[PDB]
């Protein structure tokens, strides 16, 4: 029933590796902070370990253990404090960490938002039977990127993948 | 220290959309059959439910509920009676199924082997932090596929994922 | 330990045949409403629609509505920091007791709130439900304590004077 | 694949005391016992602690928080070292225990063999949604008990509860 | 990103009964009361179960396991309950209770914060590796003690223990 | 209840730092070896290379050598179906609590075997070890239980007889 005070703590996790991906968190923080339903939500690329022992740091390039220890735990501290995930899923460039990180979600039993955007409203509709069985709640991005501002991640209400081909 | 029986009980996961990735694991079989510390494997793709009132069921084409969820259960069923997971880890054709099983074993605090495999040996090396960092153990598919044959599952030593640049 | 705003995040479980449980849920739910220490509380019955689905309560149901109702009820178990069980002891709700130790299988606090219509019966309960429980709150003679509990810590209360099966 | 040893390390769980629900679990037992998968199988009945300190044990009685303790931790550590569960489920007087312990079983991902006994086959089919989503595998057991042995509880493939009215 | 409202649900765990200890614990609260990020902190210490069956209750002594059992598990709900967890660790007298319980957080996927003391700096620094690597943020209690006011405890960023000799 | 095979998985769990913790540690590996009800048995301490490290024990160690080491621990914990501890009631080893805490998060079963060098103090031991802990055999005058206790099941035994802080 309905909250005394906001309680979804929303994971956003997401692609971040091109214009179009990175544009797509933008306005899917948009959307989340006009969501009354929503205490907080976590980027993990917003912040950042910065490692003193690491000289001349690269995207992409060989990182120090300490960076990575330091920032692959900021994420799964993301995923331990959320109530629920949701994924900017890319259809067209499939994304592991991505992919990774709805597994570990789904483990914990935790509610797993797929929000799937695809440059081609018109190829054909398939999907992993991992990721459409492992989510519980799909909206597509494409199409209904806007009820993020509404859903309400109070309770999280279930949604199952239907319309794509299971590979 | 030395086993009295057997124990390791293998999860093999590995995407089975190509004639390569196919012969991957059959290959992985092979070696695993060889390997005097595992006392189970199981292959995803290798049984099957059969939903009778699925008429005419198609690869790729919209399934069944009751296959989707029997299908998903048997794989779940198998990360959870596995002590371990060994993924033949495509490189160029990143598989979301197998980076959400490795996230799902992963939160499960299970050992996980990544065999990652690649065709072009001489491009880049990179790889997602996700599964930079989840994974245990790295046992390169191009130069050491062989190891699985002899590597110890009745304890999975542990190897981290090193030379890859993080993205 | 007082909280800077309420954290206690109630799943509300009872089965939801009769009238009297009907009555009690109806109940808790208003004395809950109450309690400060309370963010939310989830009720399981408050549904999903298979729009393919032609259906009855009670009847064979589209496997697509078993998947997200279930779903729906997990979800409430997983987003919640404790759980409310209006316990019947005279019809023993199986879905109730299954979400009771899927819960404790998490670790999460369980507050146990019985109701019998039938005094006259060796008050008994069975041992993985005596053992599971964490809280027990009389819902015979004490279901008024829910508007007070302090869900923020849901305080130890292991269940006594029930004859263990 | 075919395991090199057994692999089936089942929690037998089912209500006592009722004569006949007595004979289910011991015939249960028989079945188990010439099933070739099967490691060991542990019965939550069979033996038990005694508290040295428990004047006259009341076989339903108002028992003492030692034995409590240790009785219900027992059949914990059951499912803890178990890698499947099979209920012998009464549908005619449902024992809220073994609910407790498929729920337990099940938030653990571990999976779950329903074997419902009905002594009124006349009666409506109906299931609780919990117990019919829950369970991964069912097995009739006033049909097909004797599958019991011969199903591979090396890799317990899943089926679906079907054919029951859910509440 | 910014919360909403208070996120953090600290467990603070700290040995009590030396004087010392106490002193760091109530210092620790005020602390704490003064970052917005809080929403509730638990302290084990504070407010204890009371066993009417329980004749003259000893501090040190045999305690009953009806109060032994209810105190248990009411630190478990705080765990439970806690999004992370921050423990006022003795590196002079290690408490195994509180080590007890930061590995139960970490089981769970929980963010730990390492405040540690010494009232000997000019000792060598050493740690157990399971503490130094399982702990998610070290915060000096000997130097940052103050940092508790300031820690944002709705995101936990992590700082890994470095400088410390493992054994 | 008879095992068709060893199922027995077990995580020993001790600290390696004095020759008499090195002493216990070798008779725990033979007793248990003569355990019927084991199927294997990992000590932590039998370990990894960083091949890049230039490394002193107890000295400042690369991250990848922690990584690596602390997951071999933990990889120990997850094949296992059961924890013993040589656990040192006159130092207490932090690591060793660490891992009874998180194997108990696990739901998995732990056999204390305590130590003492001063049986003139009052046995004493802190309440999440008194509580968290399945079975305890005394490690002064019941070590060789380890070779009869049936490990397929770890049978409960509770904390008694020791004062709780
Ligand atoms: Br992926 C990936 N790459 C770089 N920084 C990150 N932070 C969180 N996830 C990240
Ligand atoms: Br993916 C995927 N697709 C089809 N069948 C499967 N079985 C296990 N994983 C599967
Ligand atoms: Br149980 C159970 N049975 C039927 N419908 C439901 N909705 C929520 N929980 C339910
Ligand atoms: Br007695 C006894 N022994 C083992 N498991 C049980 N569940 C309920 N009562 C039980
Ligand atoms: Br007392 C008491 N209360 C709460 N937590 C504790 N840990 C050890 N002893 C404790
Ligand atoms: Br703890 C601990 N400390 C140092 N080396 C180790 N190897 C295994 N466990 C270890």
């Amino acid at each position: 029933m309905k909250a005394v005070v906001p309680t979804g703590k929303i994971y956003l996790g997401s692609p971040f590796y091109s214009d179009a991906q990175r544009e797509r968190a933008a306005k899917a923080k948009e959307l989340l902070a006009k969501n009354p339903s929503i205490a907080h939500v976590f980027f993990p690329f917003d912040d950042g370990f910065t490692d003193p022992d690491e000289k001349n740091p690269e995207i992409g390039g060989i990182r120090s253990m300490v960076w990575r220890d330091a920032t692959y735990q900021n994420d799964l501290t993301g995923i331990s404090n959320a109530t629920c995930g949701v994924f900017l899923y890319d259809m067209d460039q499939l994304d592991d960490g991505s992919a990774f990180e709805i597994g570990f979600m789904r483990a914990m039993h935790k509610p797993v938002i797929l929000v799937p955007f695809t440059e081609h409203p018109e190829k054909e509709k398939k999907m992993n039977l991992m990721i459409a069985q492992g989510v519980t709640t799909i909206i597509d991005g494409n199409t209904e990127f806007e009820k993020l501002a509404d859903y309400n991640f109070n309770e999280c209400p279930s949604n199952p993948v239907r319309g794509y081909g299971i590979y």
